[PDB]
């Protein structure tokens, strides 16, 4: 199946930047890749679960470009900043993965197909930025502490991570993507003993 | 025409929130608050452009809730504090405009008079933000530093305080407005030294 779907999605991609969604039909997609309306609905169900396996797509290729902690080479003190490096750097491009995830994230979806792929694409965003976030503590935080302190560094970098693709797609021409990502690590940096010291209000 | 705008624009809003956009006729509007298709045409052009007036009212009336800086009244010193407050509770509302806003500056519009209502509301947010952040600053940072340094945290908290939004969509049963402002007044803070002295590079 997998062959096919690659097919039907590149040129629905194509498709779709070219005359937009409403203008781009299922026939025009048969008439690109080759594939018959029947057997592209047989794989995504509806027009808008193909855009919602796009989009996906889009964000499984964004994700695999970013190493995982473990992954990155290199000493294990700059571990962190190779993986903001390759996060500036594929953020810096604008993806259009993006733009279809806060569109369908806030469009109320006719498919019901579309929510989980949202789903999974944020949460997997969630745990990729809570990894790395990890090993910015000290390592003598007790675990359900650094567990507390962690989700909500992670929440805020997620929340700064979502705002600098609207600023680069409102404000392109005054938005430094490597500069607001070093920005958000300062400001990491600085709520890391604010929170251990408030959360010692438990 | 103000009166009618504004009784064409209370029912589309029910009638979207009812049936959504697609379900939603001129006519079905027209049945709700007794305007002629001809008269909604006339005053808004298209389906589209009742949708951007939808949202910029919702914005208007977000930020004629929020003082100004001279207009919040107590210490000068609590003035941010007062407008912070506002913020986190007009925010932790979830607003719709804010849905739309964000929907609407991701599509491909088809209605050319639906970029310019995103432009303006983006333009306030970005303004209101940077009106309080001046009063972050010590007194005596010569105007044109200030000028640079202002401009970024206010990209700063601009992205953040996006990110807030779709956390309040897609986590919000986890999502403490409240406590994510709090974290942006606190990174805010820690980022005005690290910008003053990194800005000395010049
Ligand atoms: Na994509
Ligand atoms: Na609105």
């Amino acid at each position: 199946g997998e062959r096919s779907r690659e097919s039907i999605l590149d040129a629905t991609e194509r498709l779709m930047a070219t005359k937009g969604y409403a203008a781009t039909s299922i026939s025009d997609i048969r008439d690109a890749c080759g594939l018959a309306p029947s057997s592209i609905y047989w794989h995504f169900g509806s027009k808008e679960g193909v855009l919602a396996a796009m989009m996906e797509r889009g964000a499984q290729r964004f994700f695999a470009a970013i190493p995982t902690w473990d992954e990155a080479h290199g000493p294990v003190e700059q571990r962190s900043e190779r993986q903001l490096t390759e996060l500036v750097s594929l953020q810096s491009q604008h993806p259009d993965f993006l733009r279809l995830f806060y569109l369908l994230s806030m469009e109320r979806s006719q498919d019901p197909a579309v929510a989980a792929v949202v789903r999974r694409v944020r949460n997997t965003a969630i745990a990729r930025f809570r990894d790395s976030i990890t090993h910015l503590l000290p390592s003598d935080i007790p675990p359900g502490k650094a567990d507390l302190v962690v989700a909500e560094l992670t929440a805020f970098a997620v929340a700064l991570s979502d705002g600098v693709y609207f600023a680069g797609h409102l404000e392109p021409d005054t938005t430094d993507v490597e500069r607001m990502y070093r920005r958000l690590r300062q400001a990491l940096e600085a709520l890391i003993p604010v929170l251990l010291e408030e959360t010692h209000h438990h």
